């Protein structure tokens, strides 16, 4: 299905992998899942080039082939010329949800209306993966990309897995479920991580911050339950269109996702249903 590249092609499309900022004159859009991503070109389509480990390259293509959905990023191609490896996708013009929440490079803050659509879209993408018996294992705002219409697209299926335990604990610790940190592999851990994403959407705060109390965003749930704070205290001030009702409705979903006991968390279908009722 995917078009097979050759390293020279990609070297050139990326202006010899100009690994520097776009502001200056480079091509580096960013770095992430065991790699770097630069803006590239294929005739009419702008591509994202993921220059990289081998087993994470092999799995990404495996998962991408069976999992095509409007809320999953689309893989167009790749190149496997030696130890230098490359993955190629439809370029997401509005980058990651993490970067848009932080207004990286001066992009305007996302409105509450836009935030609600992104949360629903991301929940729909997770639903598709769970329906297809796949556990993402690295649900985070850096892995939620935004297209030309700010439609949420789940990315990075390198750690994805098709109850079961592991010796190699992998993921982003600020987003990980307690049982995932203990080696358990369960789709219930993806729900917990999605709860952290929902808190990031409401607050616009990063999942972890050394210079903050609490350092971990997931801990604001406790502050609220203990009444040391309100959700209203944490609503992102960079919005003019949030209303208490839908904000509290999204917080309620986030709160349920963040249950310490995995079996007490809602499944993705209940999450999707609850986010749809919110609007
Ligand atoms: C403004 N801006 C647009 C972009 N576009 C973009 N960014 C991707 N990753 C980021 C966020 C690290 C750079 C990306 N990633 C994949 C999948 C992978 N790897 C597929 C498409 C992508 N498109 C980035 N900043």
């Amino acid at each position: 299905r995917f078009h097979s590249f050759s390293f020279y092609e990609l070297k050139n499309v990326t202006n010899n992998f100009d690994e520097r900022p776009i502001s200056v004159g480079g091509n580096k859009m960013g770095e992430g899942g065991f790699g770097v991503v630069y803006k590239g070109y294929v005739n009419n389509t702008t591509v994202a080039v993921k220059k990289l480990l081998k087993q994470q390259f092999d799995q990404e293509i495996k998962v991408m082939a069976k999992c095509q959905h409007e809320n999953l990023v689309e893989l167009l191609g790749f190149s496997s010329d030696g130890d230098d490896l490359c993955l190629v996708y439809v370029y997401m013009p509005n980058g990651s949800l993490l970067d848009r929440l932080s207004c990286l490079d001066g992009t305007p803050p996302l409105s509450w209306h836009m935030r609600c659509k992104i949360a629903q879209g991301a929940a729909n993408g997770i639903n598709f993966l769970h329906e297809n018996h796949h556990i993402h294992r690295d649900i985070k705002s850096a892995n939620i990309l935004l297209d030309e219409a700010f439609t949420a697209k789940i990315s990075d299926f390198g750690l994805a897995r098709a109850t079961v335990m592991t010796s190699r604990i992998v993921g982003t610790t600020a987003y990980m479920a307690p049982e995932a940190l203990r080696g358990e592999i369960t789709p219930k851990s993806d729900i917990y991580s999605f709860g952290v994403v929902l808190l990031e959407i409401i607050t616009g705060l990063p999942a972890v911050d050394e210079h903050r109390e609490p350092q971990l965003l997931l801990d604001i749930k406790e502050e609220i339950e203990d009444e040391e704070k309100t959700i209203e205290d944490y609503i992102d001030k960079k919005m003019n269109d949030a209303d208490s009702t839908s904000v509290e409705a999204m917080y309620s979903v986030a709160s349920q996702c963040l249950h310490e006991k995995k079996n007490k968390r809602p499944d993705i279908k209940k999450v999707q249903q609850l986010l749809q009722e919110m609007t």
